[PDB]
RNA sequence: GUGGGGCCACUAGGGACAGGAUGUUUCAGUUAUUCGUGAAAACGAAUGAAGUCACUCUUAAAGUGAGCUGAAAUCACUAAAAAUUAAGAUUGAACCCGGCUACUGACUCUGUCAUCCGGGU
DNA sequence: TTGG
DNA sequence: CCAATCCTGTCCCTAGTGGCCCCAC
């Protein structure tokens, strides 16, 4: 029984062709074809960039919160009194906007005095040659600081123009000026301009600049006058604040990491221990030591820690760069002959065979360096045994025996007198060499257990051959063991043996050829540095140019410009090789191994640039491979095998992950359908022909195979299947060179459309061709059918009838928030908070209005207002009465209104409460600030019109109070519109913004955004040195809300803060169903994760649901025809989900959609408005409606299509038919 | 010409740690006074910062909106810390606690600390 | 880009 | 019709391009 599954593989679209042979060789119609969508990152997130950005945003917020908490704790501990809100506000103002921790180098502007300013007139036209460049640059920078508009525009022009320096370099070269000096000066002035822009317009500032700013601002702030009094001076308070603000998030995460600290208790010992924990976490730079020492001696030796924070300079405690070099070391992939598994398999006898083999004279010198190699742990199991302090499987003797065994089995053809891999192969011959090797064997090991040793040898060679193919995981019973322990990163002891190769040195204890100066101070290192510099400059063309130059020189041809340089490099490398041979005493052949520029360059890189990460394998593996290579002479034994590399390209890994299961599942569903009743074997075959533009294929195969075993272990163990696997990878172009073309010609149905991008079914066709191919290899896919190999026409005409009029599509999706138990792994609420207002009530007497002012546009008249006031009752708040002679204003109490809106949402409420909740939500409206730069179209590079900016959709509020709430019916204009008008009617803008769309022509203003900035860039006095910069100015509008949720949180003072967000995902989990089986389509059944005491869904009310129908529950509804079959599910609260299975001719007749048969169809079809209208008018069924935006998601293709879509809008007929189907199922139970 | 394996250079791709700035909303204050002198040209300064504009009333006393300034919040369950905006079938990652018996790293020259190892969430 |  | 936006230091990793030198099929 065969279970071949051919996979085309791809970035997104994955073609699969799978079958189960069952009845015999090849298969009947049982064959199946699938295509895998693997959607984009927005439909199924794989990249963690957004996730880690959110995590670091939360990390920064929590860092600030914990720093403020600790600062308040310490300040209250010193004061012996609680901080007033003003003191808290001042302290937090000090703690806000600390600079970045990067290292800043002072700019050397003096070099600007060494150049002529005229050559800079291309970037600085206003400059002249009559004055020094430094003076003009200082004046320009000072004007920029003083907000001089001319200086601002000059800086902007210089920054924009000096992006490319080629013209400036040509100009300076025209006067024979040094290009390097002028380039350095230009770089210096560019750096100065960029720093000025970053500090002034972004307002970043360094940490030291932040410390200086708070030092200047602490005396001026009077709210800190008591605090400074308790801290015995401004300097000590500044030191304390700067020291606290220098703490990282992890330092503040410690200390507070205690359940007893929810009451914010202050203890000096914990603070000192935490501060010692920090500044020991950092790896300070070597040049930055003696500053680490100062901080550590201050903190560790602190007898008061609070007085130490007050006395230590905050500039010393600025953290260094975070070097997470040991965050996750790679795992060594070396495969080691494991004495643990050797014990588990053969008892003691394997060491007995090793001992017997060692005694033979032919095994002399095979344990040459094992006394010095065994001291280094090589595998995870040996590491665990040594950690436990009890070596049982991995003693020194056992490790020696395993190493000797592995060396003997892996000996090269020259050194193998026993001729393994031939004396053991099942296809062995009967020559005299085999007989004499057998006689040489079993003379030491013994004929009593020769069979066991040969079985061991066969299994070992088979599994190392599988490892060499990158599929060592398939063996299901490993006798080798992966290292899975971290290697070191290239330290000096590692360095000595890394230079052992290349130079071919056996026991290099010290690099004497580099230190003892055989040829003076210029010994090797300078010449090798020059070689490396030249090779890096020439790049990847270095080898080609060097070879051409050497060939020309050997032929005696004329030398080119670079030929002399290459010959000089050849002489230099010859000299370096001579010096190395003199210092090491190596033979001619041993010397030639590194007589090329690449070897010397890599030696220099090793010695001088060693800090470049971890090495691949452990030192034991490196030493064993060095012994096996034996570069001093000929090689003995082959190098150690290794597994495929576990680390991958992150999200790409995830891709394959999902793909694997999304194929394995299908295979499971294919295998579960057939019993096969045979307890012997099933041969699952993998064929992969990924069209790369094994690496990723090996990991994909690993995941697919492991997940298939995990899926089918139950079905296998129930009735003894015990699946077997084999991997086959085909050539990149062979399947697409002739097989695909021949099949396209034979069938004439798909014809290999290409069309610059393969359609959805083309990948399935390619996977089918992969299955059909590989039969000619006779080694890969050897037994894929009978090896008859009939003529080309007959051979290829018996395979062209596949794809039995169906091509299934699998579209992975990100599960659902309803089916997810850890709902925190999903974005619940969208970013951005919306403002929640309530319309004021204006009362003159018997005349009442709802709105902002008594104008006919600013308010709506209310009749019978006593009903409104009676229903509102305690939810209204008087405006402190004030001058009642004018009028009375009643404003909705925000706290009571929000509490009541949560009460009516989270639990059943009385009729009065629901009534006043309805009134509150009728008075409710939502606004949000949008930037004034929205008046400018950043895509068309022109300003919008007044009708496109002041549209009534963004400023009108509908008042629709019913008869029992007065009769307040009308529309109000948001007063913020009058603030938008003032912006549009501004003098700087009244001409740029046109009046209407027709008036607005093709005129463009590329610098409109900077113009708007300069309009709104206000110039405050420098009263505070720690002020925040502003670069966004906005005005309110009425936004397009979507699933509003009001969240209750706590401020620093413990009050209730209500903030309105938009839900990012599904809100309704289903539709409630009564005892009679009737679905209530008009009720919102909010998912249970939103029913929290701190969450209030907008317009949501309590709804009891003992029985309901889920949004996923599909049913085949009572369609009016037998030609098509349609299924419905609720899907979403407002839009049903419709799945239609129908003849493809019916789909092409209903819709004006034309394509090159179903083979050319896409997975997602975008219907035009004409196609949507055709589909609606030709389906003759409002039961199915129309797709949302003409989007159709195809499930299966062929003569009978099967697709699904989300409707544009729900219908009564949709609900009626789904209710009929659900009632049928409910009554039938 | 074949792949496998150890070491170097090049771009990119991925994950993590530190974060920076600005937004959005909530709350509060501003709707403004005083000195340089008293002609006050007119701007500078002090009050921690902000002190402005528009609309609706009636005999200035305001209501409403915006702006400005300041802090606070900025997924929920969920709170001291952690996890929490990826997947979920399975996982990865993150963080905390313990240890130097030991794989790796920073110090150090012989003992600490970890991003390491073992647990837990 | 899909649930309001 | 709606979904906040940019930039910065470090470290380690995977995958192409060429080149070094061992072992082969
Ligand atoms: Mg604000
Ligand atoms: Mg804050
Ligand atoms: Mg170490
Ligand atoms: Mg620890």
């Amino acid at each position: 029984v065969k279970s071949t599954l051919a996979v085309d593989m791809g970035g997104r679209y994955t073609g699969i062709f799978s079958y189960t042979t069952d009845s015999g060789f090849p298969k009947a119609k049982e064959a199946r074809a699938y295509v895998l969508n693997m959607p984009d990152n927005d439909a199924l997130t794989y990249s963690m960039a957004a996730r880690t950005q959110t995590r670091h945003r939360i990390r920064s917020q929590q860092r600030f919160v914990l720093a403020r908490r600790l600062t308040y704790i310490l300040i209250e501990g010193k004061l012996k009194r609680k901080l007033s809100p003003r003191e808290k506000e001042a302290i937090s103002s000090l703690l806000r906007r600390r600079g970045y921790s990067r290292l800043e180098s002072e700019l050397d502007l003096s070099v600007l005095q060494g150049v002529e300013s005229g050559f800079f007139k291309c970037f600085l036209p206003n400059f002249d040659e009559d004055e020094n460049l430094l003076t003009q640059w200082t004046s320009l920078t000072d004007g920029y600081l003083q907000n001089n508009s001319d200086s601002r525009r000059q800086i902007q022009i210089f920054l924009e123009s000096s992006k490319d320096s080629k013209e400036f370099l040509t100009v300076v070269k025209s006067q024979h000026q040094d290009t390097k000096e002028y380039k350095n000066a230009l770089k210096v002035m560019r750096d100065d301009a960029e720093s000025m822009i970053e500090q002034s317009m972004f307002g970043h500032k360094h940490r030291r600049l932040y410390l200086e700013a708070i030092a200047q601002d602490i005396p001026r702030d009077s709210r800190l006058k008591p605090i400074i009094e308790a801290f015995s001076g401004v300097e000590k308070f500044h030191h304390f604040i700067g020291n606290l603000s220098n703490l990282q998030l992890r330092a503040l995460r410690w200390y507070f990491n205690d359940p007893s600290m929810k009451n914010n208790v202050f203890d000096k010992e914990r603070l000192k221990s935490v501060l010692v924990r920090a500044y020991q976490f950092f790896h300070y730079p070597k040049d930055l030591t003696q500053q680490r020492a100062e901080v550590l001696n201050a903190y560790e030796g602190a007898t008061d820690i609070l007085e130490t924070l007050q006395t230590l300079n905050p500039e010393l405690t600025i953290p260094p760069y975070e070097d997470q070099n040991n965050r996750r070391p790679p795992l060594d992939q070396t495969l080691w002959l494991s004495p643990r598994l050797l014990d588990q398999r053969y008892g003691d006898t394997w060491e007995i065979w090793v001992q017997n083999l060692l005694r033979s004279p032919l095994s002399k010198g095979i344990d040459e360096n094992l006394d010095t190699i065994l001291i280094t742990t090589d595998r995870k199991a040996r590491l665990l045994e040594r950690q436990s302090g009890r070596l049982i499987h991995y003693t020194s003797q056992k490790l020696y025996h395993s190493y000797v065994l592995q060396r003997l089995l892996d000996r090269t053809v020259e050194n193998d007198a026993y001729l393994l891999k031939t004396l053991v192969s099942s296809n062995r011959g009967n020559s005299n060499e085999i007989h004499q090797a057998q006689e040489r064997l079993t003379r030491d090991l013994g004929s009593q257990h020769i069979k066991k040793f040969l079985d061991f040898v066969r299994q070992y060679y088979d599994e190392v051959d599988k490892a060499k193919r990158g599929l060592w995981f398939i063996v299901e019973k490993p006798l080798m063991e992966r290292a899975d322990i971290h290697p070191p990163m290239k330290n000096d002891s590692v360095i000595l043996r890394l230079v052992g190769n290349i130079l071919c040195v056996s026991d290099l204890v010290d690099l004497s050829f580099w230190t003892r100066k055989v040829k003076g101070q210029s010994t090797v290192r300078s010449l090798c540095t020059a070689i490396e510099k030249t090779r890096k400059e020439y790049g990847n063309s270095f080898n080609y140019l060097y070879q051409r130059a050497l060939y020309l020189q050997s032929k005696g041809k004329k030398l080119s410009a670079e030929d002399k340089d290459f010959i000089k490099l050849q002489s230099n490398v010859l000299l370096v090789s001579d010096v190395i041979a003199e210092a090491l005493d190596i033979k001619e052949e041993q010397k030639k191994k590194f007589a090329n520029p690449f070897s010397l360059a890599q030696l220099y890189n090793i010695i001088e640039t060693e800090k470049s990460g971890f090495i691949s394998t452990t030192l034991a593996a490196v030493d064993e491979n060095a012994w096996r290579n034996n570069l001093q002479g000929k090689a003995r034994c082959v190098q150690l095998c290794a597994d495929t590399v576990r680390p991958f390209d992150g999200a790409l890994r995830n891709i394959l992950d999902r793909q694997a299961y999304e194929i394995a599942k299908l295979k499971a569903e294919e295998l579960l359908s057939t019993e096969l009743k045979n307890q012997t074997i099933d041969l699952v075959v993998l064929l992969e022909s990924n069209q790369f533009a094994n690496g990723t294929q090996a990991w994909f195969a690993k995941s697919f195979i492991t997940k298939l075993r995990e899926l089918t272990k139950e079905w296998c163990a129930n009735n003894q299947i015990t699946l077997a696997f084999d991997l086959y990878r085909l050539d990149a172009q062979t399947v697409s060179q002739d097989y695909r073309k021949k099949f396209a010609l034979i069938n004439k149905d798909w014809a290999k459309p290409d069309d610059k991008k393969q359609p959805i079914a083309s990948h399935a066709i390619d996977a089918f061709c992969v299955f059909a191919a590989a039969k000619d290899k006779r080694n890969i896919a050897n037994v894929l059918g009978v090896f008859d190999e009939v003529a080309e026409e007959q051979n290829l005409k018996t395979i062209a009838q596949l794809m039995p009029s169906e091509v299934n599509l699998i579209s992975p999706k990100r599960k659902s928030i309803l089916d997810k138990n850890e709902v925190g792994s999903r974005a619940l609420m969208k970013e951005g908070i919306f403002a929640e207002h309530f319309l004021p009530i204006l009362v003159r007497g018997d005349d009442c209005r709802i709105g902002f002012d008594w104008s006919e546009s600013g308010s709506v008249k209310v009749k019978d207002a006593d009903k409104l006031f009676g229903v509102l009752d305690g939810l209204l708040k008087q405006s402190q009465k004030r001058s009642v002679n004018g009028f009375e204003t009643y404003t909705v109490d925000r706290i009571k209104a929000f509490e009541l809106l949560h009460d009516v949402f989270i639990r059943p409420c009385s009729q009065k409460m629901l009534e006043q909740a309805e009134v509150l939500e009728k008075l409710h409206y939502i606004t949000q600030n949008i930037s004034v730069t929205s008046v400018y179209d950043a895509v068309n590079r022109q300003f919008k019109c007044r009708e496109e900016i002041l549209k009534d959709k963004d400023f009108d509020i509908k008042v629709d109070l019913g008869n029992r709430f007065g009769s307040a019916k009308g529309k109000i204009t948001l007063p913020a519109k009058r603030e938008w008008e003032k912006l549009v009617n501004r003098s700087e803008l009244k001409n740029l913004i046109k009046d209407k769309l027709s008036d607005k022509g093709s005129e463009k203003t590329p610098d409109g955004e900077t113009l708007i900035y300069d309009i709104f860039r206000s110039i405050p006095v420098q009263k505070l040195s720690h002020k925040a910069t502003r670069r966004v100015w906005s005005l309110p509008k009425i936004p397009s809300i979507s699933s509003g949720v009001r969240i209750k949180r706590k401020d620093s003072n413990g009050n209730d803060i209500y903030q309105l967000y938009m839900l990012n995902d599904t809100k309704c989990k289903g539709f409630v169903v009564n005892e009679k089986g009737v679905i209530d389509w008009s009720s919102d059944l909010v998912a249970d994760l939103y029913k929290q005491p701190t969450l209030t869904i907008l317009n949501g009310r309590y709804l009891k649901a003992d029985q309901y129908v889920r949004m996923d529950q599909w049913y085949e509804v009572d369609c009016g025809r037998d030609d098509v079959i349609v299924k419905m599910c609720p899907g979403t609260s407002g839009r049903r989900y419709i799945e239609i299975t129908q003849s493809k001719k019916q789909f092409e007749d209903w819709t004006g959609y034309i394509s090159g048969s179903f083979w050319n169809y896409p997975v997602t079809i975008k219907l035009s408005s004409q196609q949507i209208a055709n589909f609606v008018k030709n389906s003759q069924m409002p039961l199915l409606g129309k797709p949302r935006s003409g989007q159709i998601t195809v499930i299966t293709l062929g003569n009978t299509l099967k697709y699904w879509y989300c409707v544009e809008s729900k219908n009564s007929m949709m609900n009626e038919a789904y209710q009929k189907a659900y009632l049928v199922h409910f009554n039938q139970k």
